């Protein structure tokens, strides 16, 4: 019946509040997290400020500030490339992806009802599935 | 060492986000979309300003636009009127390139169960 998207964006749009606060213990913005998610996502092609200024939809010196307060925890590491010296490269340090894999891992009141209507194969296959997808989205 | 439900549909949703055909913008169909979700609520201005992303007077625009092709009706409180909500129907259970996709990569079976549990989950939530 309804599309994809629908359904993505409704559970979106209800699940934020509680998804703001888990990255508030985090002390990360939320801009911050989908960034450090989307570096997760593709730490074997490498990927630039320029990329990240295109996935977040966001303006330039705000993705500039938003990379700055990253690479002050050195969650991150920012680099010039060797074949273009416009291209500023980007990688994870070893605190940034374990962050990362805490930040997505972690389980709340809200994720444990997620779990409570299904059954363990049923969330084996869903949270499979679900993940599937998402790399095909990258 | 897996993903939560609640970072696999923030990222998707943050994948996601971008008709003409229907002769609306998008963020009118986002506007039509969650007043169709929460129609048991009744709604609000300011409830859909918070929830949609977007400032108060912003909001109005559109809402003025929609009334004026009546196909939503406010008594505030904001409703969907018969021909707003066959249009967003329409415009909901529209295949896409990217729903093609998306289908694409599971089984009618693994579609349709996907499709269940989500509608559950949101069912839960509201």
């Amino acid at each position: 019946e309804f599309t994809y998207s629908y359904l993505f964006r409704m559970i979106s749009h209800e699940m934020k509040p509680k998804a703001d606060q888990k990255l508030e213990q985090f002390d990360i913005t939320n801009e911050q997290g989908h960034t450090l998610g989307y570096l997760y996502a593709h730490q074997q092609d490498g990927l630039t400020q320029n990329d990240i200024a295109k996935a977040l939809q966001r303006t330039g010196p705000t993705v500039s500030n938003l990379l700055r307060n990253l690479e002050r925890k050195k969650l991150i590491y920012r680099y010039v490339d060797a074949q273009d010296t416009r291209r500023k490269n980007i990688g994870l340090t070893t605190s940034g992806i374990k962050l990362v894999e805490a930040f997505t891992s972690i389980f709340d009141e809200m994720e444990q009802t997620l779990v409570s209507q299904l059954s363990e194969e049923e969330n084996e296959q869903m949270k499979a599935n679900l993940t599937k997808m998402l790399s095909s989205l990258q």
